[PDB]
């Protein structure tokens, strides 16, 4: 459905981050997993 992305970038509500990431608020995603 959507191209998606993995660590800081985006998670719209179409986006939701497949891995185990964490958002923020203005739509990131991120983890101390890899990132950062």
């Amino acid at each position: 459905d959507f191209p998606l992305s993995k660590e800081y970038e985006t998670c719209v509500r179409p986006r939701k981050c497949q891995p185990p990431l964490k958002c923020n608020k203005a739509q990131i995603c991120v983890d101390p997993k890899k990132g950062w």
